[PDB]
């Protein structure tokens, strides 16, 4: 059912916050802040910002309707940082570490 993926998904994001992953989670806790990074060009790239603690908000008011609504904001998140960065910048990596612990546990819901 809808309401027990929605569960899973708040166990899946709880664990993404854990500090088993913080090494390469903490980037993407909170949204990106463009005016204490000096990203001036990120909202020219990324039309669509998406983070953790946004996700985590939505969960909370249910504005998913089940778990591919969820899976698609957090591989938004994913894909951002994807998009804007080289491929080969620290950021990316970490990213992509993250994101094998999301897809690992999306899989096995
Ligand atoms: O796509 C991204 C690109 C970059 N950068 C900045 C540094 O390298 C070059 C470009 O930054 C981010 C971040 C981030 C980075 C640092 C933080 C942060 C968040 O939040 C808490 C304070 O420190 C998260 S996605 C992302």
């Amino acid at each position: 059912g809808p309401m027990e993926q929605l569960k899973c998904c708040s166990g899946i994001l709880k664990e993404m916050f854990a500090k088993k992953h913080a090494a390469y989670a903490w980037p993407f806790y909170k949204p990106v802040d463009v005016e204490a990074l000096g990203l001036h060009d990120y909202c020219d790239i990324i039309k669509h910002p998406m983070d953790m603690s946004t996700i985590k908000s939505k969960l909370e008011a249910r504005e998913y309707r089940d778990a591919q609504e969820f899976g698609a904001d957090v591989r938004l998140m994913f894909s951002n940082c994807y998009k804007y960065n080289p491929p080969d910048h620290e950021v990316v990596a970490m990213a992509r570490k993250l994101q094998d612990v999301f897809e690992m546990r999306f899989a096995k819901m």
